[PDB]
């Protein structure tokens, strides 16, 4: 599924991450736009072999199983495919895990370099929120 932005900042800050780790809506969405462009379906595999997968583009190494990542963790304890679903439960419950692993927001490449120290506020702006 692709999200308009509002819906997704409406859908997020229902989940709990409005403020989650002290970052505010608006460095959530814009996360979601840069990593995915907000579509739920997104994948990318990189030069390791992992894959990233859905709206925050959660990397099969650490977090999630696909069967394919010799070697992965799967932090989350969730199948990838989960992370593909037009309901983002569980794409925000392990965003939750990422984040709180000691390097914030930075775990996000995109967050990282198009959205950190940027005005964040301007993804919410006009949404009913």
């Amino acid at each position: 599924k692709v999200f308009g932005r509002c819906e997704l900042a409406a859908a997020m800050k229902r989940h709990g991450l409005d403020n989650y780790r002290g970052y505010s809506l608006g460095n959530w969405v814009c996360a979601a736009k840069f990593e995915s462009n907000f579509n739920t379906q997104a994948t990318n595999r990189n030069t390791d072999g992992s894959t990233d997968y859905g709206i925050l583009q959660i990397n099969s190494r650490w977090w999630c199983n696909d069967g394919r990542t010799p070697g992965s963790r799967n932090l989350c304890n969730i199948p990838c495919s989960a992370l593909l679903s037009s309901d983002i439960t569980a794409s925000v419950n392990c965003a939750k895990k990422i984040v709180s692993d000691g390097n914030g927001m930075n775990a996000w490449v995109a967050w990282r370099n198009r959205c950190k120290g940027t005005d964040v506020q301007a993804w919410i702006r006009g949404c009913r929120l």
